[PDB]
């Protein structure tokens, strides 16, 4: 099956409200720029972002011009004309709406709170998708914690309910209408809901790992921000998902979560697969089209892992530009963050920029030694082993942010299309290197093993090794007159 | 208030029938050995063992001549004349009845599975009390396994129930019936129930640890049977409390269960104290008036810690009838196990035995150079530690296995009496040495803390400190937005 390309396209109000495809000042990104072959390539446009207002329903942010955003989606749906498969989802929340300390924060608790207000919120986000000729559904909260888990679990049910029933009621069948969440894609926030992901993911068509911001400078060391593998070279992290609560023994939480670890993009993929009802066919992998720029970083390592002196505030604290050739940091007064299409430019123009690749980690760099700057970003030749593990690991597809970052020619969206289907592209040989691997193991991915079946009655030492109701176990300790699954004494380590 | 002192009578179906006080090869211990002195010295004596039969009732043994069993039960209800406080217990259960492979395990497991069922056995148990002249009922079930645990607690509970009842009935105000059970002494069958030991202890009178055969030749290695505290030097063991069902997070089992550890009275006492709703006066710790024996070891401190050539197997399959000295190892050919009153001749007739202390543990033991032989056991020396315990952690008192195991002159019980109650012993200056303690922390052990209260809306660095209903957390990682309890981010480490 067809591996799923879901591309962000992000506007924000002012930009809907002066909406225009002739001047790049007012909107770097009109749709326009999404020609026809963009557009194949592609299964997934996410617009975004929407939000729940204080009625506890979804809604545009109140100063959008309503005429001028119907004018926008319409052109992104019109995009539709060229790939049938194409899908205009639109995404509720984001970062800056949705978290703890987000505008918007209590109207995501508290619209998930009771079954009124559930069955309320999800006819709204039914109603947004038909009013406007969205094909979906995306939530973005970032992100529920625990004690409101299982009211966001019934949300989506509810949503999924009446999609369901949407897609009968308009014969779409052979395109039906989806829902979709962006998850965590790194253990500290994922250990908020960690211990309920199957039935999260139980209603959705995919949830999108946002396997990237995985460094920042609000970390004290510069990093690569989606490694694939890790570094041992680099720094480590705890392991919050030991903490999450899963009711697991000592043995199965210490299996499971290593700690400290490599906060990487496998990282985040094993853990979701750990998890017993979490298919690999739904788990989307993220990818970055954005880089992220440290400054006061030592030498020796090419800026790697090393003290800075970036400012992790936001929004950014200063007048002072240094990201030097980023014109489009001035435009933004950031100079923490680039696109792919003006890194591109700051590597051809001569500014000093040296672009180099960490093998382990299978990601590149910026190196500039002059004015000690560090960029960690992705490229089409990351993307060569991310798209390999996507298939090596039978993960639903890809997701990135965002569309407006990729380059005037699309090359980062035609590379992830090309290592998905391109018959001549042949990956193969592609050799994964010998980066840290992600050695956790729990119920969702226990090897398959064989094991005499367990009789009631014996007295099993130390180590022994039964299979019972499907599974493999074995004694932790010695003198085991109990069943597996009965008593503390057992260790499930196999399936089947 | 008055320690309890518990001492068990064990006497066989066999010697029952044979009841004779006049020829020690056919009941070595009668009852008339207990003399008006050691009357007075007992709080309890618990007459066992008792069972549960296939009609789901409290019974003797079907073998039982059952005036015979009377005489022997009036025999010592007559020592009650001597001490008014004194009551005889009887016991249900034991090892051979009750353990998962023994004869009668099924009635247990069934006895408990219904409200009927219980009524039931509940029922009997008040019966048999009165029809022999009881005052009270001790369950020795070993050991409920976590599914039955639920049906126990509501038995004990019916019990308890009956026997206030009972109480009010028989106007028996100043000495109510009692209600106890032995509770297992090391953490590998603990785990079993541990986590609902509060609803377990709350219908007792006391829980009787278990607090021996802590050591044996069952292990690979030399060791004392029943270590106050822990010696360095020693071997230590899994932790199994960490594998119950607790449901607490990584970092609460790692700090509540250190592993692996020193298997101790003081472990399995504080280990009970860790619980919430479990109170240190209900505590009895178990005493052995015997020894073990360990036949092969090698030389170098007194033949602790070391390898063995001792079977493990039970009954003894073999006839190197070993224990040089021990004669009562030929009448009841086993080599392993020597009584307080035997090991005493053994040391008193030039056998070659040497008396050794370990001032780590606090308990002596016997090596023997020629033949390689090792003893631990208790005596009235490492008793005067184990007292003071019992004073200073405040719990109910000492329980002991078994009178018939005394020397003649009683001197192991009148020295637990000395210990406890005698105006002219004073152990103020004991000192109890740096033995290894036991020092988990869990919610019933938690200390009092003090920090500011946490303040909705700000952000939180690692290892921040708030107070928030009723206890104080810290964080486990950095940029903590969400509110204790709620979140894996937190952890409670104090009491408001
Ligand atoms: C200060 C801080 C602490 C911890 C976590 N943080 C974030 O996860 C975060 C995310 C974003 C954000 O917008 N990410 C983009 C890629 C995005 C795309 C699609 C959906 N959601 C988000 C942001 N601007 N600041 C952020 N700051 C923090
Ligand atoms: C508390 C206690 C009291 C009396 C006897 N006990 C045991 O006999 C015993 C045995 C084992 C054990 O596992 N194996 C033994 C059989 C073994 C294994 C391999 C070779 N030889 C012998 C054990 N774990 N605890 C045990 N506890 C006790
Ligand atoms: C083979 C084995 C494995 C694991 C644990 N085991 C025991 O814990 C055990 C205990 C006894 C026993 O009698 N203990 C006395 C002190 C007692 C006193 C009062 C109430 N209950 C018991 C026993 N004879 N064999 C036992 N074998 C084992």
């Amino acid at each position: 099956t067809r591996k799923a390309v879901i591309g962000y396209y992000f506007i924000p109000t002012n930009q809907i409200n002066n909406y225009t495809e002739t001047d790049t000042s007012v909107v770097p990104f009109p749709v326009s720029n999404i020609t026809p072959a963009k557009a194949k390539q592609l299964t997934h446009i996410n617009f975004s972002f929407l939000d729940i207002n204080s009625n506890l329903e979804c809604a545009w942010d109140p100063a959008t011009n309503d005429a001028k955003a119907r004018d926008v989606v319409n052109r992104l749906t019109a995009l539709k004309a060229h790939n049938p498969s194409l899908r205009i989802m639109f995404s509720i929340g984001g970062w800056y709406y949705s978290n703890d300390l987000g505008v918007s924060h209590a109207n995501y608790v508290n619209a998930v709170k009771t079954p009124a207000s559930r069955a309320k919120f999800a006819q709204s986000c039914v109603r947004i998708m038909k009013d406007y000729g969205f094909d979906g559904v995306d939530i973005d909260w970032e992100y529920p914690q625990a004690a409101e888990v299982d009211g966001f679990i019934a949300a989506l049910q509810e949503i999924r309910t009446l999609l369901n029933q949407q897609t009968i009621t308009d014969g779409r069948q052979a395109l039906p209408y989806q829902l979709t969440i962006a998850g965590a894609g790194g253990a500290f926030f994922l250990s908020r809901y960690y211990s309920k992901l199957a039935q999260i993911v139980a209603p959705l068509d995919y949830i999108n790992l946002m396997t990237y911001d995985l460094a920042g400078p609000w970390e004290k060391v510069t990093n690569h921000q989606a490694a694939l593998f890790g570094d041992a070279a680099g720094p480590t992290f705890y392991n919050a998902l030991r903490e999450a609560n899963l009711g697991w023994s000592w043995e199965e939480l210490t299996r499971a979560f290593p700690s400290p670890f490599s906060l990487t993009v496998d990282a985040a993929v094993q853990q979701h697969l750990m998890m017993e009802g979490v298919p690999s066919a739904k788990i989307v992998m993220g990818v970055p089209f954005y880089g992220r720029a440290f400054k006061g970083v030592s030498g020796g390592n090419g800026g790697q892992y090393s003290s800075h002196s970036t400012p992790g505030e936001d929004p950014y604290p200063s007048t002072d530009y240094w990201l030097v050739g980023c014109e489009e940091c001035v435009r933004d007064k950031d100079p923490r963050i680039a696109s792919y299409r003006q890194l591109e430019q700051m590597l051809q123009g001569n500014y000093g920029y040296q672009r180099l690749w960490n093998d382990k980690t299978k990601t590149p760099y910026l190196y500039h030694a002059q004015n000690e700057l560090f960029v960690t970003y992705d490229d089409a030749e990351s993307f060569k082993y991310k798209a390999k593990y996507i298939k090596q690991q039978q993960l639903g597809g890809v997701m990135f942010w965002h569309l407006g970052q990729d380059n005037r020619n699309g090359d980062l969206l035609a590379s992830l299309d090309r290592y998905f289907n391109a018959a001549d592209y042949d990956d193969s040989q592609l050799d994964m290197g010998t980066g840290l691997r992600y050695t956790g193991v729990g119920p969702g991915n226990l090897p398959i093993m064989t094991a005499p079946a367990y009789v009631p009655g014996t007295t099993y030492a130390q180590g022994a090794l039964v299979s019972y109701q499907g599974y493999v176990w074995q004694t932790k300790w010695g003198y085991i007159t109990s069943a597996p699954g009965s008593d503390s004494a057992w260790l499930k380590v196999g399936r089947v």
